[PDB]
């Protein structure tokens, strides 16, 4: 029996587990309940705090994954199945995990809180690439990661009603942040040095917590990897969220024809359906004809968000806030095999021009035909307008710029010019173990394994360069967690990472080569999306 | 007695003059009347052929310049006054000039026919930079240049009427071409090998002869330098030409206060006014403030042009036609000192972004606010959106591409893809004796002095390399006159000039360095003007 694997929190006592690392052990507390299981009549409702428990809750294993769609596009394929649930599904899923070094930190230590992505319809804290044992061992920090309700169970919204207010999946993350405020000290973690970091929808969640006052008091720094709240995929209007919710009810037989009708009989009917039935009809309510659109996302109800994320970013004071932000080199390549014609991970996806013009309508949905022409103009090399290899990478940029890179640069510039110290990066190393095809370059999501030190796992066939490279990135993230500056507070030998400003727009390239400063997060392409495209669609 | 300077033509006898070049003499016949003076009741009417004359018409000096506006922006400045009239103004101006080598060619020789530019409101064949004395000596060709009516006298149009049909200045050029068919043999020139070459509005004139069936039978090859018939300034609608003609009549007091204003009494009132009075109100016919918009241009009437130049180029077969087109490196810089805010030839024109925004409306007139913002999008470096030097060259490209480079590249593409062998160039040498400021680069029109071999004039301070460079250019132009191919037929040793195709889009840079092949006549920028902007203006 180790005295360090025993911890008492406000709810009760826990028994953790000792994880091994090629550089020393780590104490892990996997599966801590932080809310009452949102089951039965509590479905679609905001979370309630987990009531205290007698005895010693076992905290040696990941708990269940929240009910979610399982990707079946490429069965057996590692590149897709690494994001699928690796524990069984359940609505009883509101559990968080806490890693802490060995020996336990004696003085208060900075805390990193991870928020998984997955388009607000999937994801789990238990995925092998979110293993925090390597980041906690090498940098002596405290890492926390929670599970939040995805899909309809987390974001079905009948706005105005109290049976389904929406954004309850965001409140789940908030409750885990409130839990960290009250209990991370028991693990050696400093509740006054909390750094949120998430990827994709997780990064969009981090941004929505920057713009929600009740969440701002629970953390002090932010890291948004390949995502932002102002993206065209991360929010939905009240009327549209109502239309999608009523559609889901109809697809599962609600209301029982004919009874109606009001929001209180609809949610009551939805609460009687098995969870898998609700998931079986999730991709069945939206326009049905576009990659990158997710059915149940955060709604702008006026509650969690007083206004749209774009408005709150513009009219917001960000002094005293430090933000690390960045993207990958090829954000859109992995999304093109999910509907874009001519694309297939098992060939070269050398699309024709007809497929390119059709792929733009799928990558950029709900736009006028005139607006589609402007995208084709901006993204065509008119010296080689029919080269398949160039058309493939253009559509990869069309989708990458519209969904990730330009919503991120817009946010980053607006933050720096309004008081926030901002640092920017672009991940430009393709893992030597990557299972996706070569033409996808560095796809969306494949920087996470390096931020979490996964190359240090001796069972994985990573190179010596990637091992040293992962240690560099872990120091960048941890230094930003400790000081708010990814540069070491003393080392002048390592190249300097200059802050990102709305004018200079400086960022660094993260790869095996030393740091290199560059200007412009695709400045030309993003001027089309952020500046010109709204002016057109105003004049339909 | 030198019987060389004595030539008889179908109309009578002429006596010429011997001009000296550093490499030999040349026989010149300057001032040959090819039409009855279009004065009195013949003003605004199509030209009548010159009736035969008794005696020996003197042909040793240039005749009068057609009545035209005189540029007074920079008095005494070489850069502007080199294009101003250098003979007395008169409506008696329909005269042409013929240079021929000494000794006179015995076998038929190919002939170049020059059509001067000047926005259809100015220009004259007598300008020093159009001196054919060097092109004829060095290449043993026949050069012919005529005068045509400009301004209201050449292009005032009350369409459909008999008194002012319009395009009579283009008919003046046609008449000089029919005269070349009937009399060029007398000078040693082959009427079955005549190649038109013009610049700016002259280049647009050459193109309008390709698209007019009666003119097409009078020449075999075409050269268009920095101008094309499909430009936004080269033509005007039928109803707008009527509006401009009636406005000019009002400004000079026509019709008198109390009489009707039908077409036959309007022109009768215009014919009684002194020519200088019509010229003094030519620019008040456009109340709009805009660089590059000229008051009286060729009208699309159905007579000289059965449809618009853009329509005829699209539906035309050009097999058996050799074309040589090209532009200068900085087409629009010469015109920004003519109304663009913040621009002055005597400072650096480091304009502010406000001035760049205002200048776009003046360089691209008659476009919606939504269309101007698209131009600002395409032509702004968004990493340096306020750098004055970059904004200056941006506006220089905006104006140069909209008015010259893209209408030409559009024409060059449709020609090659429909039968015509096309060669393309970009003039990139700035004259060592150029008087315009350094920041204008190679302005519009400053390749002409090298095509005409003016650097060989011993009275000028050109460099030795410009002498050799001018000789090389004259060889290209004459070869294309003989062969239809600017490359020397007896030499694979020199760098080769590949044709211009609608796909490869190859051109060469003409400068002191040897030939260099490049691809794309500013293809990215021209896709905005030729492809997207019509789609934008169609949806209003
Ligand atoms: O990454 C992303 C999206 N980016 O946009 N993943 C989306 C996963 C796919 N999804 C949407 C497309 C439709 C599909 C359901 C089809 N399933 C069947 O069984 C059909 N039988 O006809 C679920
Ligand atoms: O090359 C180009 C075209 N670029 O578009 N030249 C344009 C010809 C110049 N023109 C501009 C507008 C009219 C103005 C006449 C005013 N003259 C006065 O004396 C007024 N006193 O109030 C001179």
């Amino acid at each position: 029996e180790d005295a360090e694997l025993l911890v008492t929190v406000r709810g009760g006592r826990l028994r953790g587990i000792r994880l091994k690392t090629p550089g020393g052990p780590v104490s892990a507390f996997l599966g801590i309940p932080f809310a009452e299981p949102p089951m039965g009549p509590r479905r679609f409702l905001p979370p309630e705090p987990k009531q205290p428990w007698s005895g010693v809750v076992d905290a040696t294993t990941f708990q269940s994954v929240c009910y979610q769609y399982v990707d079946t596009l490429y069965p057996g394929f590692e590149g897709t199945e690494m994001w699928n649930p690796n524990r069984e599904l359940s609505e009883d899923c509101l559990y968080l995990n806490v890693w802490t070094p060995y020996p336990r930190p004696t003085s208060p230590t900075p805390v990193l809180v991870w928020i998984y992505g997955g388009g607000f319809y999937s994801g789990a804290s238990s995925l092998d690439v979110y293993d925090g044992r390597f980041l906690v061992q090498a940098e002596r920090t405290v890492l926390v990661s929670m599970n939040y309700r995805v899909g309809a169970f987390g974001f079905l919204a009948l706005p105005g009603s109290r049976e389904a207010p929406g954004n309850v999946g965001l409140l789940d993350q908030r409750l885990a942040l409130q839990w960290v405020q009250e209990n991370v000290a028991a693990f050696g973690g400093d509740p006054t040095s909390v750094t949120l970091f998430g990827e994709s929808a997780g990064a969009a969640s981090v941004g929505m917590h920057l713009l929600s006052p009740p969440s701002r008091g629970l953390f002090h720094r932010a890291v948004l990897q390949s995502g932002a709240p102002n993206g065209p995929w991360a929010t939905v209007g009240m009327g549209e969220a109502r239309r999608r919710a009523t559609q889901l009810a109809h697809l599962v037989g609600c209301p029982p024809g004919g009874t109606g009708g009001n929001d209180t009989e609809l949610v009551a009917c939805l609460r009687t359906r098995p969870a898998q039935v609700l998931v079986n009809h999730e991709w069945h309510v939206l326009p049905q004809e576009s990659v990158f659109r997710f059915s149940f996302v955060p709604v702008v109800d006026g509650d969690f968000l007083s206004d749209t994320p774009e408005a709150l970013i513009n009219a917001g004071d960000f002094h005293g806030l430090q933000v690390l932000v960045g993207v990958v080199k090829d954000e859109g390549s992995y999304f093109l095999v999910y509907g874009a014609p001519g694309f297939s991970k098992d060939n070269e996806s050398l699309i024709s021009r007809a497929e390119f013009l059709a792929g733009v309508r799928v990558g950029v949905p709900q736009v006028s035909d005139l607006a589609a022409e402007a995208v084709v103009l901006h993204y065509t090399d008119w010296l080689h307008p029919e080269d398949p290899a160039r058309l493939r990478e253009a559509l990869s940029d069309v989708v990458g710029d519209h969904n990730v890179v330009c919503p991120v640069a817009q946010l980053a510039g607006r933050l720096a010019a309004q008081g926030a110290r901002v640092y920017a990066y672009v991940f430009e190393h393709r893992a030597s173990t990557l299972s996706w095809p070569l033409w996808m370059g560095v796809p969306h999501g494949y920087e996470i394994e390096f931020i979490f030190g996964i190359p240090l796992d001796p069972s994985r066939n990573y190179t010596a360069e990637e091992k040293i490279f992962a240690q560099r990135l872990m120091r960048y993230w941890a230094n930003f967690a400790r000081t708010g500056d990814p540069n070491e507070p003393r080392d002048p030998k390592a190249p300097q990472w200059p802050p990102y400003t709305a004018g200079a727009q400086q960022y660094v390239s993260l790869d095996l080569r030393p740091l290199e400063v560059r200007r412009g997060l695709r400045a030309q392409a993003c001027a089309f999306w952020n500046r010109f495209l709204p002016k057109l669609l105003s004049a339909t």
